[PDB]
Order: C-alpha cells, then sequence, then structure tokens
C-alpha cells in the first residue's frame, strides 16, 4: 500500500504532465496522495494562472465576514457577522491596517504559535465564497473555471442526467482568518490555488481516521453534537494541533504558498488560517473514486448547513432514502 502514514506528499509535474488534469489525479492516487487527505501540486515554472494581478482592485466583497470566536484558544468555534460591502482594493487597505495586520514573527512556526494563541481575541475579516474566477481565459492547463464538471462525471458514471452547474470561488484572506474543520460538500474533492499574497497554512485528517475526528468534535462541542448528527457541516469548530496531539488524532500540517496548488481528496477534513492578505480561487470536483463517498456522505438535516441549489441533485440521486429528511432541512 503507497504512503502507509498518510504523510503529505508534495508533486512537481512537467509542462507535459500538466495538460491532463484527471490523469494527474489518477497518478497522485497511484502514489498514495489520497490516503493524507490533502496534497501539494507546485506547477510547472513556465505555468502563469493570469499575467499580472494589477487590475483586482474593483472586485466586489459584497458581504465580507466579521469572524468572531467564542470558547478557549484551543477549542472554539467562530460566527461570521454580515458586514457592509467593500471592494477588493478597500479590503487590502483594511487588512493591511494597524488592527488587523500580521504581527512581526520570525517564521511560519512562530506565526502558527501566535495564530493558536491569540485567534480568539481578535475577529478578522474574510471576503470569503465569492463567485468568479482569476484565471485567464487563454490559461489551457489546471484552469479552475474550465475543469470538467460534477454533473459531467455523474452522467459518464452512472448514467443519470442532473440539472446544475459547477463554479469556482473566490476567497480574499487578512491575518487571522480561519477556516473551520470540515470536508467538502457531498465528501467531494476540492482544489485550491494561491494567486496571490501571504501564505495559508493547513491541516488535515487521513480520510481513514475521520470518524476519529468526529469523535472528538462530539466530546469538544456537546451541545452542538446534540442539536445535529452532522455539525460538521456548519463549518464553525475549530480545534488545534495541540489538542488533536493531547488526544491522539491523527493529523498533518503544511503551508501553502502563493503560486501553489492544493487538493484536497474525499472525506479529508480540513481546517486552517490565512498569514496576511492574500487571494485563493477554489471549486469542487469529482473522479471515479469519489461516487462511494458520495453515496455514504453525512448530511446536516437541522438547517443551519445550507448549500447550494446543485446539491440537491447529488443527495437525490446517491442519498434517495435521506433525501425527504435533507430537504426539509434546506426548506
Ligand atoms: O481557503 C479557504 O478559506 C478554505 N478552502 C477550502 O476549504 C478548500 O479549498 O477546500
Ligand atoms: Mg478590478
Ligand atoms: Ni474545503
Ligand atoms: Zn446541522
Amino acid at each position: 500500500a503507497q504512503n502507509p502514514n498518510c504523510n503529505i506528499m508534495i508533486f512537481h509535474p512537467t509542462k507535459e504532465e500538466f495538460n491532463d488534469f484527471d490523469k494527474y489525479i489518477a497518478y497522485m492516487e497511484s502514489q498514495g496522495a489520497h490516503r493524507a487527505g490533502l496534497a501539494k501540486i507546485i506547477p510547472p515554472k513556465e505555468w502563469k494562472a493570469r499575467e499580472t494581478y494589477d487590475n483586482i482592485s474593483e472586485i466586489l466583497i459584497a458581504t465580507p465576514l466579521q469572524q468572531v470566536a467564542s470558547g478557549r484558544a484551543g477549542v472554539f468555534t467562530q460566527y461570521h457577522k454580515k458586514k457592509k460591502a467593500m471592494t477588493v482594493g478597500e479590503y487590502r487597505h483594511l487588512a493591511n491596517s494597524k488592527k488587523y495586520q500580521t504581527p512581526p514573527h520570525q517564521n511560519f512556526e512562530d506565526l502558527e504559535r501566535k495564530y493558536w494563541k491569540n485567534r480568539i481575541y481578535n475577529s478578522p475579516i474574510y471576503g470569503a465564497d465569492i463567485s468568479g474566477s482569476l484565471f485567464d481565459e487563454n490559461t489551457k492547463q489546471w484552469n479552475l473555471g474550465h475543469l470538467g464538471t460534477i454533473q459531467d462525471l455523474l452522467e459518464k458514471e452512472c448514467g443519470v442526467v442532473i440539472e446544475g452547474v459547477n463554479t469556482p470561488y473566490l476567497y480574499f484572506g487578512m491575518w487571522k482568518t480561519t477556516f473551520a474543520w470540515h470536508t467538502e460538500d457531498m465528501d467531494l474533492y476540492s482544489i485550491n490555488y494561491l494567486h496571490l499574497g501571504e501564505p495559508k497554512t493547513w491541516y488535515v485528517v487521513p480520510p481513514e481516521h475521520g470518524q476519529r475526528l468526529e469523535r472528538l468534535a462530539r466530546e469538544l462541542f456537546p451541545g452542538s453534537s446534540r442539536g445535529c448528527g452532522a455539525f460538521l457541516r456548519h463549518k464553525v469548530a475549530l480545534i488545534s494541533p495541540t489538542v488533536l496531539k493531547e488526544n491522539g488524532i491523527p493529523f498533518n500540517r503544511i503551508t501553502q504558498e502563493a503560486g501553489e496548488f492544493m487538493v484536497t481528496f474525499p472525506y479529508g477534513y480540513h481546517a486552517g488560517f490565512n498569514h496576511g492578505f492574500n487571494c485563493a480561487e477554489a471549486i469542487n470536483f469529482a473522479t471515479p473514486r469519489w461516487i462511494d463517498y458520495g453515496k455514504m456522505a453525512s448530511q446536516c438535516s437541522c438547517g443551519e448547513a445550507r448549500v447550494t441549489f446543485s446539491m440537491d441533485a447529488f443527495v437525490r440521486i446517491l442519498q434517495p432514502e435521506r433525501y425527504d429528511l435533507w430537504k426539509r432541512g434546506q426548506d
């Protein structure tokens, strides 16, 4: 069995290997990359996402989210308070202000220590989940707006035609902006490209050990667990690496820098934070290996998780028994 310790693998495809996206994902999995839940892909040196980032300041962040924490430094939840619209140029200036900027630090490790010590005492503003793309239309390789759609994969594998679309999303971050512990909708893959700015640190649990994380989360967030049988779908809970290590939960960490891709694999729980002002683009995707994970994915039916239009068909076809109750949650 390849990669039996479930380490995060880093790949360096040649420009020839960068042509066929599906084939490269299948190659990474042949080497055991999926066992980690997360892989890094460094693009060939000849590749570029677009020519420059000089003209992005007028993008609108319609609903910036202030991420307010509750709990203790290593075990907390966050809620998203909606703020007034602002442009990317206004958000960058905010991120660089004395109130919000990255503090002086020695290296990524020192910054990670400061994040876990002090995150809860601040409420950074995240420009998350903005439909759109920063890939130039002429970028032919690994262009996250030109991938094969999940609906087309389901049709090719299972023979059923369904409604729905699959488009990318932009994330504009600042110091301490945080993504809570989660797997993707319907335990899909994700791919994330860091277009510009400061790094993003990731934590991940191997898919084969995901239920260990869920059992810890039920212990640590006991009221939330009573409220919903899949409350990590709410995407609000954080647990630090120190707490994970104290509780014997297998995990790994890695920092993504500008110009690098990350792939998350089906049922790979992940969480993390931004180092300073940045912009990432991400989208969900599927492969034939996903289908069996989709069929078994947990679902929130309490009503909190509320998700896209296109998830309806995935539930309806892959999880017909759950459909009824899940749809109640969304309606
Ligand atoms: O970048 C972020 O804030 C969160 N991204 C993801 O969870 C992902 O790409 O799957
Ligand atoms: Mg612009
Ligand atoms: Ni994710
Ligand atoms: Zn729920």
